[PDB]
């Protein structure tokens, strides 16, 4: 588990997301498994506008923080689960390093602030949805 808090919005993996998210609904993507829901109080977390490629990620499977070089956001093949047949998942950025199914909405981290959380992982690799485009989480 895991969500952004920024102004009035909770930004949280779709496949995750819970009734009250859906109830107050801002925005969401299954390409990017991203949700964004209103809230009743002002979140603090500082979104990151920035081009870089390396960053530090919250595991919670492991109750540690990693540091990590990651890509581009891009369009990566994903397999397919229970929330979502198999499909290309657009705004992914990989890194290797530890991931766990439950470890979905961990925050990755830079100098410039909050970058994405993390959506997808195996075989020694992890994947983030990246939220530095999402310009209106500060307008
Ligand atoms: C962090 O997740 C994992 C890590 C290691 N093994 C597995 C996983 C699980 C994973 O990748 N998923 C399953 C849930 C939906 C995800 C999606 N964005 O489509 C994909
Ligand atoms: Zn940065």
């Amino acid at each position: 588990s895991g969500a952004i808090y920024v102004g009035n919005y909770r930004v949280v993996n779709r496949h995750l997301a819970t009734h009250n998210d859906w109830a107050n609904l801002v925005w969401e993507d299954s390409s990017r498994d991203l949700l964004v829901s209103s809230t009743t109080a002002q979140g603090c977390d500082t979104i990151a506008r920035c081009d870089c490629q390396t960053g530090v990620y919250y595991c919670s499977s492991r109750r540690k923080h990693y540091p990590v070089s990651f890509s581009k956001p891009s369009l990566i093949f994903v397999e397919a689960s229970e929330y979502y047949p198999a499909r290309y998942q657009s705004h992914l950025m990989l890194a290797v390093g530890h991931s766990e199914p439950g470890d979905c909405g961990g925050i990755l981290r830079c100098q410039h602030g909050v970058v994405g959380i993390v959506s997808t992982g195996g075989n020694g690799l992890v994947g983030f949805a990246d939220v530095r485009d999402l310009l209106w989480l500060d307008e």
